[PDB]
């Protein structure tokens, strides 16, 4: 008569996170009641909200409107909860005591992984003349949860190099292409890819090169 | 709507300690569920018991038939505990949690005094004869918590010192008399009085001076 439970649940960002705890008890064993809180490594531990057998859900001052039981049916047995519109605030552990009857209590620990996708952006290199050796074409940076990977997709022969920056709670990655200017360069598309996990369809922005006869 | 308890309980070896709990909540407020565990400093927590609106009292199986509910009737919303025969390992601070509804879940602590009065010793020092100088009479023995208070009750004339050593929960201490040996001195009594709070009447134990002429 054990404790089922995910081991790690993810969400992309703004969607409801499902938290599962459901006491998978045998013909003579119920539940009394179900707390749910945050483990939380030095900043206390935030409680998110407590169920009883009779008195029903009270949901914690700090998710107050956020978390709500799963739609019914539920199993009596089930002390499963949602967590409405996951954000990035919301990455990390998460307690659930179960007190059970006549077992004792037990727990069962998840992590919560919330995925942010990128809002890319592009900026052109200077004015890109077709005198001049290497030079900077563009540059093009997404930060996201996990890293994002871009790339780019284009015609015109060019090198890149590329830095990625882990900051506290995301990875902001850039990528910048580099060619040789030639008037044969001008009104070609050079488009910047970039994919993520929380991302179904990869994002592709596109700039059109300029390049200018030596005068 | 505030949840009351003791600061500090205080039972003697042996005796049932009673820990306090009880929510004194207002007309429209009840309890769903007690938790009493052992704040425990880094041996983890060790949970007592658990009574549940239903389903009762579920007790610890390391607590198991030591501890009980307060003779009825008891407040349905007072969730106090008894520990049985207290013992020095029980010293320490003790967590009460409690959900109530529909208030939210509150927590106080504890703190459980055990007292432990002394069994005292008193032994001999060497034959005590009407030649010598300054000499060991007897030495007096007591291991308690909190110290226990040893001193001499006699009519011959000494000095004493005495020693008193913190062991890990307890501390003993040593007294001893000393006096120049006269005859005048023999079939005389020198009793070793010792006093404990956990003693509500001083222990005192009696030695039989000893002292022959110089020979």
């Amino acid at each position: 008569g054990e404790l089922e439970t995910s081991d790690v649940v993810t969400v992309v960002l703004g969607q409801d996170a499902k938290l599962p705890c459901f006491y998978r008890g045998d013909s003579g064993e119920q539940v009394g009641q179900v707390a749910w809180a945050r483990v939380d490594a030095g900043e206390g531990a935030q409680e998110l909200a407590l169920l009883h057998s009779k008195y029903g859900l009270h949901v914690s001052p700090a998710y107050e409107g956020r978390v709500e039981q799963p739609p019914p049916p539920r199993n009596p047995l089930d002390g499963s909860v949602l967590l409405r519109n996951a954000v990035q605030a919301d990455e990390g552990e998460y307690e659930c005591r179960v007190s059970t009857f006549p077992a004792g209590s037990f727990q069962a620990r998840l992590r919560l992984r919330v995925l942010v996708p990128p809002l890319p952006s592009l900026n052109p290199g200077p004015a890109l003349e077709e005198g001049q050796g290497l030079t900077l074409a563009a540059s093009c940076t997404a930060e996201g949860s996990p890293a994002p990977s871009v790339t780019w997709d284009t015609e015109v022969k060019g090198t890149t190099s590329s830095r990625s920056f882990k900051h506290s709670r995301s990875a902001a990655v850039t990528s910048e292409f580099h060619l040789v200017p030639s008037r044969s360069m001008n009104g070609q598309p050079l488009t910047c890819v970039v994919s993520h996990p929380g991302l179904l369809q990869d994002q592709r922005i596109t700039h059109i090169l300029h390049v200018s006869h030596h005068h």
